[PDB]
Formats: C-alpha cells, sequence, structure tokens
C-alpha cells in the first residue's frame, strides 16, 4: 500500500482474500475459536469513527483482546495446520506490551511467530472462508 | 523510528546490531550441519560496509542482489545442537527468487513473508554459529 509495511499472511491459499487495512488504533480484536480459527473480528478507528470488521468464518468461541490505552500488539504467534482437508489457523494469539493471550483453537501445525522488537501490528490481512485460513498483519513503529 | 522483527532463536552468544542500510548488496550464508554466520555487504550514507555476525566455521552460499532486487522473505528453523541454541536452517526470498534454506538441522521453523516491505538489515546474537537472528523493516 501507500508506504506499508505488510507481513506474512501465514496460512493456506484457499477462501478469500480480506484486506483490513492499517487503523488508526485498534480497540478490540477478538478471535473465535474451537479445534481451528474460525474467525477475527477486529473493531479501530479509521478517519475518527469506530468501525468493525468480520473476518474468517462465523464458527467458534471469542476470546476478546480489549486493549487499554497505552497497549500495543507487540506480537502475534499461530500454528498453521491441515483440518478436514483445508490448511487454516489450527492456533493463533497475540502479545501487548502488559500480557499474551492464547493460543486460541486446539489442532496444531507448523507453528509461526512474529515477536516485534520494535513496531506494533496495525492492521490486519489474509484468507476467509469457513474459516480463518491465513492471517497477516500490517507494522508501524 | 525503526521497525524491528523477531530475534528468531536462542539467548546465548553477543547480541549483534547491523543498523538499517540503505541498498544491501550481497548476504553470505556459512552453514554446515547448522549455520555458522552471515556476512552482509550494504551502502551506508554514502560508505559500503561489511559485517560477519557469528563464527568461523561452514561453507558459504552467496545471495547477490541485483537491480532493484529486494529481500522479501527470510525463513529456517530455531535448533538445539549439542548445547546451544542457534539457528539451524536459513534461507531468503528476494522478488525473484528463493534461496536456500542452508543448514540441515531442523527444529522449530520460523517465516517471514513480506508482503509489502523489505528487509533492509539484521540485529540477533552470534556465538561460533549463528544463535539469533532478527530483520530490520522497510516500505
Ligand atoms: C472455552 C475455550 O476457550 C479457549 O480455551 C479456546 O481455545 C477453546 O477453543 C474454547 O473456546
Ligand atoms: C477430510 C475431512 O475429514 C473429516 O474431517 C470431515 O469431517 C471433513 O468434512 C473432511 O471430510
Ligand atoms: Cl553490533
Ligand atoms: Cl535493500
Ligand atoms: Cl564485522
Ligand atoms: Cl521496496
Ligand atoms: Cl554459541
Amino acid at each position: 500500500m501507500n508506504g506499508a509495511i505488510k507481513v506474512g499472511a501465514w496460512g493456506g491459499n484457499g477462501g478469500s482474500a480480506f484486506d483490513m487495512g492499517p487503523a488508526y488504533r485498534i480497540i478490540s480484536v477478538k478471535i473465535f475459536s474451537g479445534d481451528v480459527v474460525d474467525g477475527v473480528d477486529v473493531t479501530f478507528t479509521y478517519y475518527g469513527k469506530t468501525e468493525t470488521r468480520h473476518y474468517g468464518g462465523s464458527g467458534g468461541t471469542p476470546h476478546e483482546i480489549v486493549l487499554q490505552e497505552g497497549e500495543y500488539l507487540v506480537g502475534m504467534a499461530g500454528e498453521v495446520a491441515n483440518y478436514h482437508g483445508a490448511v487454516v489457523l489450527g492456533k493463533l494469539g497475540f502479545s501487548t506490551n502488559k500480557k499474551a493471550y492464547g493460543p486460541f483453537g486446539n489442532t496444531g501445525g507448523t507453528p509461526f511467530s512474529l515477536p516485534i522488537a520494535a513496531g506494533k501490528i496495525s492492521g490486519f490481512f489474509g484468507r476467509g472462508g469457513k474459516f480463518l485460513d491465513a492471517i497477516g498483519v500490517y507494522l508501524e513503529p
């Protein structure tokens, strides 16, 4: 994009592209998991108004990360998994400058990790179908 | 300023920190069983410098960047090796080719695809082998 740093897409090539773009501020992220990651719902500030986007499928059970002020997403790790034929995220977690969350989901696979020594996660993108085939992030300082 | 991603690997060795370069020219990865070391050669504020990270061992494999060839990928495997935790395998992708991975000791893998941006620099820890490595990213 427009001076943007986009990192990954980890996962399979199934499903449909989704691209959140960068946010001014991520308010909350909400991961839906059972066996795998079903989806992610994101809520953020763009242009001064609140927006919420719904990625991946609609299944699974929510795990909500509510960023306090001064809390930033500075890590994301998971496991790329075969699952009933499709390659999707079997596990997904996140770290802020305060706590870790997850990983959510119960299907192991080939792991990925993204420690962000400097910067934060500013947005998301990836692939979505019945479940969360794949996920990447936007970065910024 | 910068966007630093990772340090994948162990906590032994001494830290290193190339900082971001203007352009990267070549990366050289010495490996045997594991990843012994990396040489980087790059331009920086009108100079040309080289740095060697980690040890003296291994057989080299060179990535020489062409006109408008960026590093847009790094990937390998964190490893326990006769004690120390080190890069056991390591490879890069340019926007034209994949290279490697070099080294022959699996373990727990990592992948950093860059969909938008480039690797402009390295940091990490090194000793006799390449204990840990991370990268600086830029648009
Ligand atoms: C109630 C449980 O909460 C977490 O442990 C999830 O990983 C499970 O999938 C389930 O939602
Ligand atoms: C390969 C997969 O096998 C089982 O997991 C089924 O329930 C799926 O629908 C698919 O058939
Ligand atoms: Cl140094
Ligand atoms: Cl470069
Ligand atoms: Cl040196
Ligand atoms: Cl570029
Ligand atoms: Cl060592």
